[PDB]
């Protein structure tokens, strides 16, 4: 989704953040956390719907190979 | 899977804490790294099985196709 | 992908490393919060890809359950 790739933008935007105070940054290290969090989440997300749609492709394939044995 | 919600459970437990210890926080900031490294590492082995049930349903697929070629 | 595994390896061993600096220790978990956005990313391409290819089976099923309605 585009939201993960958005939660991926904020992530590499605190990174490059993090990385300049390192050259206040505890308070950015730890909503790094939090932006990283979120994106594991909604790949989570999106894992789950695919996980779903794998199973609805199985009853899908799987009453196309029924109705084959039953033509027989 | 049920883990990796409890594994992001666990990691939103540990980052309340970590945002309210910012409000001993170092060991919270490590320990919650760990949090969210189990997280990848649970969602990786999700995404590598429905890997491997796509190339499955593929291979399902092709078979019918072929049977219903075969039959012409 | 061997890649997420070998991202997520990495993550492996700089945890250990900020545990056991635990037991410097700031750029580690910056560097590690990079170790995880890495692994985060490589995990979202794949997880594009399992998408992509899910909507592929759909039209090949579905091109296969018409050819089968046309048949009657």
């Amino acid at each position: 989704t585009s939201l993960i790739e958005e939660l991926i933008r904020r992530s590499e935007e605190q990174q490059r953040r993090n990385e300049e105070a390192l050259r206040q940054l505890l308070s950015g290290i730890v909503q790094q956390q939090n932006n990283l969090l979120r994106a594991i989440e909604a790949q989570q997300h999106l894992l789950q719907l695919t996980v779903w749609g794998i199973k609805q492709l199985q009853a899908r394939i799987l009453a196309v190979e029924r109705y084959l044995r039953d033509q027989q």
